[PDB]
């Protein structure tokens, strides 16, 4: 069944390439300088970059709020990209429909953090499919709670990126996250865990073949699900403080509805 | 990286030292819990009166039971510390990192090993001479009842894996040698030891549970559940402190909780 695991790994890689706009491979070529992105490093260059490149989401007039809501808007797009990718995981569309919704509902946050790291290095983050690069220092220096809402994402990404996974690795890793049998309210846990057992076998063989000199990389990656659960839990607490504190966060009620599951 | 023979040799070393370090093994706890023996039968505490009868056979009740947990947890810290010293490479580490590893690891290990003493109906106490029912613990007043029950909810899930002591000896050792603890000075020598321990755990689980697919991964996934439940525990215990002055913690636990 070694061949079946390789076929499963290739199936997921192919679908991961079609589902997501900017791959890690393309993102790293930009970040290392190997088509030069527009750089946002302070207030003036943000103004010029939105007026020349037109990063979509500009509809509150305060910069720190507007960037915060830009993160929320792009996360909404990623949820749909993740949902389409999930449909391509063998067995997923055969699950009970409520369980498919539950798995996506409780998984998207962990997957967004994971895939955000592909776009980050220690100095900043690629935006608009890599047309722009917004610096870490600019994000971290935004006022009041917003600066400290940004920085934990880089702190995780820098640690996660030290594993040096590529797209073929991440495609299986993301699928493993989705097929988590311990999500609250699942109705039929067994077929979810059966599929996850398949994905874990495929991820294990993938990492051994793709990183034969990286001892226990499989274990180290699974240990990163501890970082993922903990930071998603921190994330929820930070959002709640911003909601109860900030009276300048009003969008059209329709927009608020679109965003309901990330605010 | 390592040998089949060295990995097996390391598993036997850790199992042997685990038996020497911890008084009440899972194997003994299971024999007591399943019964069918006359000589090892526990006295069962399920209400106020049987607790009273239990003091003559083996100051407010919820406080008294909480202090029972705290006392055994301090003893467990001592036992865990002795076991850790036996893990090859551990005492050779920087001494500050040794403190750091134990500081952040004991709580996760206490939860793990507490599960060995539990089934869905209660927990063995006083070296297996007693059994205190889950329903009795959960019905303790004010915050204490809901402080007891989460330990049972984890244990029922963890016990479904059917680990035995020889498995747990390596699992506990992997937890201790976690290179991502806050404030570690030399992460590299810790990670080198853990990789060895992880190779040892992988082979142990493959040989001892050959029909249990991806038990290795499922067990590492439980190290994640442990991280979250320890955080809730610390968080709830702090709230309980601000209400209850009828209890201080033992200075060993007190220091471990300083900065969580
Ligand atoms: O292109 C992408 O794949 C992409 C993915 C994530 C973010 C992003 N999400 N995010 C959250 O807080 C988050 C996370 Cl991690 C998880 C769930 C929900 C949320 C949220 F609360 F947002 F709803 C961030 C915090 C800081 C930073 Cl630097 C980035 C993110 C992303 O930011 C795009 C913008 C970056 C700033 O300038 C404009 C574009 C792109
Ligand atoms: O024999 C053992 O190895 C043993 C180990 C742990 C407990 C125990 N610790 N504990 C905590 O809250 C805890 C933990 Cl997990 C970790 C660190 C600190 C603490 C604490 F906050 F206490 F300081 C519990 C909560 C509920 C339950 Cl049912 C058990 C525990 C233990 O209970 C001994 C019994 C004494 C007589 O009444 C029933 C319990 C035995």
């Amino acid at each position: 069944e070694s061949a079946d695991l390789r076929a499963l790994a290739k199936h997921l890689y192919d679908s991961y390439i079609k589902s997501f706009p900017l791959t890690k491979a393309k993102a790293r070529a930009i970040l290392t300088g190997k088509k030069s992105p527009f750089v946002i490093y302070d207030m003036n260059s943000l103004m010029m970059g939105e007026d020349k490149i037109k990063f979509k989401h500009i509809t509150s007039k305060e910069v720190a709020i507007r960037i915060f809501q830009g993160c929320q808007f792009r996360s909404v797009e990623a949820v749909q990209e993740i949902t389409e990718y999930a449909k391509s995981i063998p067995g997923f569309v055969n699950l009970d429909l409520n369980d498919q919704v539950t798995l996506l509902k409780y998984g998207v946050h962990e997957i967004i953090y994971t895939m955000l790291a592909s776009l980050m290095n220690k100095d900043g983050v690629l935006i608009s499919e890599g047309q722009g690069f917004m610096t870490r220092e600019f994000l971290k220096s935004l006022r009041k709670p917003f600066g400290d809402f940004m920085e934990p994402k880089f702190e995780f990404a820098v640690k996660f990126n030290a594993l040096e996974l590529d797209d073929s690795d991440l495609a299986i890793f993301i699928a493993v996250i989705i097929l988590s049998g311990d999500r609250p309210g699942l109705l039929n846990v067994k077929p979810i865990e059966d599929i996850q057992d398949n994905l874990l076998q495929a991820l294990e063989l993938q990492l051994k073949l793709n990183h034969p000199e990286s001892s226990q990389l499989f274990a180290k990656l699974l240990q990163k699900m501890t970082d993922l659960r903990q930071i998603v839990t921190e994330h929820v607490q930070l959002l709640q403080v911003i909601k109860k504190t900030e009276t300048d966060m009003s969008l059209h009620p329709l927009l608020q509805e679109i965003y309901k599951d990330l605010y």
